[PDB]
DNA sequence: AAAAAAAAAAAA
């Protein structure tokens, strides 16, 4: 057991991780040193017969639901196949965004197919960490050493790559590790804290809430307008979630959370910026712990790079002398979070992920799953707890393995498709492909693919 | 050991 890297990145049919599906994984695993290991890997996902994918999505990866359809195996051999190589001991996951995309991708892939949808994370000795904000925090508090572009800095690899001497769901893992190797050999003590502090207990521990203690934070929230960055101070813990701390942003107008009541405040803090007229913005954040969000000391945030970000250390200070003395604004911020409608999930069973964690037991009966030949399933003398495993194994049957199916659960399935496949949602997805095809009636390329994706849809409903 | 869905923020 040495320790790796293991960078990957998915193209999928959609943006929603829970009710879209991946069409590709591709992924390199490396060294503490990012000299590759073994062979890379990259397979496609089948998808199922009850789902359409994307149009925006299909134009963007270049991959039709044939293509994926016609090399890929289906969802649960796919869902095996990713889970084993994350579960390889002492490996680091990593990509491209992928804390706020792909792995949520992955959670809820291990979710739908009977893996645990965490312990790839945390497990043998794993962990998980996120390359670009490691990238926009290098740009705002050490660029030295490295080129930035911009037209406002960009984050995109390509642009990345191309200003520092660099040469796809493959490319884009080979992009991430060069970013990483850059990063490592012209700021080795930034990088080096970045992925020590990836670990919450170290981030926890940079929070002092009695003392709302300032600290620098980097994050895609704070804008390019920016550098993505701010000084912000703790005013609670969240009242709900144990990994999210409330944070002031330091840089924004304090007004509101001395003026107005916590109902006002969470009114006014879902407004969005268009609708806000007059008043405004509500300066508070949420810093998500097991999210490796980048946090230091204020320090760390240079006055050189303050200024060169157009980031004003006075103005922030101000602030946080004001809000030290007004402890009540504590209370209502909480609130917000605290006295906010409930979050109901739908019907849909895909859709429940964060209902709640599976137990011991259930754990047990979905490892039996997992180790039964699907033909057996049905014979399958056993018992559930949690209400959702019973939806999750009568969807896992009929989309992997439809030939198990005995008459009745094809009746039930059908009616599912058509309860899909509605004439109303055939028809909005009837009229986005032809808006597409319209505003791109000169690219030959993307409008074989929008014809690809109408045929797609007329064979799967017919 | 593991989590939080959407709203809003941002970038894509």
């Amino acid at each position: 057991q040495q320790s790796t890297f293991l960078f990957h990145d998915y193209e999928t049919f959609g943006t929603h991780p829970a009710l879209d599906r991946p069409a590709q994984f591709a992924a390199i695993r490396t060294d503490s040193e990012f000299n590759v290991i073994g062979e890379p890997e990259v397979f496609y996902c089948k998808p199922a017969d009850d789902y359409l994918p994307q149009p925006g999505a299909v134009l963007i990866t270049g991959i039709t639901p044939q293509e994926a359809r016609a090399k890929g195996e289906n969802e649960a051999a796919f869902a095996a196949r990713i889970h084993s190589l994350f579960t390889v001991p002492k490996t680091c996951i990593l990509g491209y965004n992928n804390v706020r995309f792909d792995d949520e991708v992955t959670r809820n892939i291990f979710y739908r197919n009977f893996y645990d949808p965490y312990a790839w994370s945390w497990q043998h000795d794993n962990s998980r960490w996120d390359l670009l904000d490691v990238m926009r925090a290098c740009y705002a508090l050490r660029p030295e050493g490295i080129n930035w572009p911009e037209n406002l800095p960009s984050f995109r690899l390509e642009h990345l790559t191309k200003a520092n001497g660099i040469e796809d769901a493959m490319a884009d893992v080979y992009a991430t590790i060069a970013m990483a190797k850059l990063v490592k050999t012209r700021q080795p003590r930034l990088f080096d804290y970045l992925f020590t502090h990836r670990n919450k207990h170290k981030l926890m521990a940079l929070i002092d809430v009695p003392q709302m203690k300032p600290l620098v934070h980097v994050s895609g929230m704070f804008g390019a307008w920016r550098g993505n960055t701010s000084w912000v101070a703790p005013l609670a813990w969240h009242p709900e979630n144990r990994n999210a701390v409330i944070m002031v942003d330091l840089a924004g107008d304090i007004s509101p959370l001395l003026e107005l009541d916590s109902d006002t405040l969470r009114e006014r803090l879902y407004t969005a910026k268009t609708d806000l007229g007059d008043n405004a913005a509500v300066p508070v954040k949420l810093v998500h712990i097991n999210k490796c969000p980048v946090l230091a000391q204020a320090n760390t945030l240079r006055p050189e790079d303050a200024d060169r970000l157009g980031i004003n250390r006075q103005h922030c200070l101000d602030n946080l002398k004001i809000l030290r003395e007004n402890p009540q604004v504590r209370e209502k911020v909480v609130a917000i979070f605290a006295e906010a409608e409930p979050f109901t999930p739908s019907d849909n069973v895909d859709a429940q992920l964060y209902n709640g964690f599976f137990s011991d037991a259930d754990r047990a009966a979905m490892k039996i799953v997992l180790e039964t030949e699907p033909r057996n399933l049905p014979a399958l003398d056993i018992t559930f707890v949690d209400k959702r495993i019973e939806k999750l194994l009568f969807n896992y049957r009929a989309r992997n393995f439809p030939g198990t199916l005995d008459y009745a659960e094809q009746q039930r399935w059908l009616e599912h498709r058509r309860q899909v496949f509605t004439p109303e949602f055939l028809q909005g997805y009837a009229d986005e492909l032809q808006m597409l095809v319209q505003q791109y009636a000169d690219d030959k390329e993307k409008v074989a693919l929008l014809k690809a994706l109408w045929q797609y849809a007329d064979e799967i409903v017919h």
